[PDB]
């Protein structure tokens, strides 16, 4: 299925730095070993501050990535928090519509943002994982659960269902040279959590990252943010989110529980809770604030709407991967996500 592997760099630069080099030579071997020819892009490498200074040589990657019919699959290194500024390089002179076609794109965390550019050219994604998050795994062998689903859709293109792990992880406080072949802190997982609504819900899925979504309506992290996301249209239409089921992940930033609350509020004000089929919401990082959060979305999500919490998607580890545009049926009771390519 996938042969050539492109590696992009649309959100930090960090993966062109020395002090990861032991983290990227590692996923490049691990890439190599599960029968890829792994390739980076030509900017993907030129480090944090060229890679912030200009998000037109990110687009540029992008566009080269998608133009290239050599390149299978498109990995994204890792997030950040400013892939918001590609949106006039890709889409003032439709640049990206012109190469856009069905190629495997997979990432997380600020690439929420890329997923919701692709879905408004018609393409169907791959959410929650990334090349240093996940290829990159510090420990002997890649994270067991995680690997299922990275191999699964290098193998086939696609994702058929998603079970929830045995086990969660801590997330690591040392990536240096010295951590190579060290194990993560493991926790039992107690798997999918119905908060509320029906156990059997369906539709197809489109999120991301709460943190990432919120500055397409809040302005306080970058003052041009929600300006640009009007501009070229980026969040979808309530008649394109009417009968979608909704994915909400929490960041390494860890908001705090009264943050959460003005989060959720803010894609209230949307009506997006008004049209949606259901809302899938990953594990808090570390479980950090995973009883408050819990109680915040009972509080405020309306009434009538499904939620799973508890995925192993995002930025908890190990990470499932999610189709985007794909339908999906959940059953919160057998504990199985199921999806059909056909539908
Ligand atoms: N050097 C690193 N190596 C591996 N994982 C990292 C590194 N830096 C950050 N992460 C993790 O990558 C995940 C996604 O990061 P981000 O895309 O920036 O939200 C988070 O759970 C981070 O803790």
């Amino acid at each position: 299925m996938v042969s050539t592997i492109g590696i992009v760099s649309l959100s930090s630069g960090i993966i062109g730095e020395d002090f990861v080099k032991h983290e990227v030579d590692l996923g490049i071997q691990r890439l190599k070993d599960l029968g890829l020819n792994p390739i980076f892009l030509p900017h993907s490498l030129k480090g944090l501050d060229f890679i912030k200074d200009h998000p037109e040589a990110r687009a540029e990657d992008l566009i080269h990535a998608f133009s290239d019919d050599s390149i299978d699959m498109i990995l994204c290194a890792i997030g950040g928090d400013d892939t918001y500024r590609l949106l006039p390089y890709l889409f003032e002179n439709d640049q990206l519509q012109k190469v856009i076609k069905q190629k495997i794109f997979l990432g997380f965390s600020d690439t929420t943002m890329n997923h919701l550019m692709l879905h408004k050219l018609g393409i169907k994604t791959f959410y929650g994982q990334s090349f240093l998050a996940d290829i990159c795994e510090l420990d002997k062998e890649m994270l067991a659960y995680s690997l299922h689903y990275f191999k699964e859709l290098i193998e086939t293109g696609r994702i058929s269902e998603i079970r929830p792990s045995d086990v969660w992880y801590e997330e690591r406080t040392d990536f240096s040279p010295t951590a190579l072949g060290t194990p993560r802190v493991s926790h039992t997982n107690t798997g999918f959590d119905l908060l509320q609504g029906s156990a059997q819900f369906e539709g197809k899925i489109l999120g991301g990252c709460l943190e990432s979504l919120y500055d397409i309506f809040d302005n306080s992290r970058y003052a041009d943010s929600t300006e640009l996301c009007q501009k070229y249209k980026l969040f979808p239409d309530l008649s394109d989110w009417e009968g979608k089921i909704l994915l909400l992940e929490t960041s390494e930033e860890k908001p705090k529980p009264e943050d959460f609350k003005k989060m959720l509020l803010t894609l209230k004000d949307t009506g997006i809770f008004a049209v949606i089929n259901g809302l899938l919401v990953g594990k808090p990082m570390d479980e950090t604030f995973h009883d408050d959060y819990k109680e915040a979305l009972l509080d405020i999500i309306d009434s009538n709407i499904p939620i799973v919490y508890n995925l192993n998607v995002g930025h908890a580890t190990p990470r499932a991967i999610v189709p985007f545009g794909v339908h999906a049926h959940v059953d919160a009771q057998e504990q199985v996500i199921l999806f059909d390519y056909n539908k």
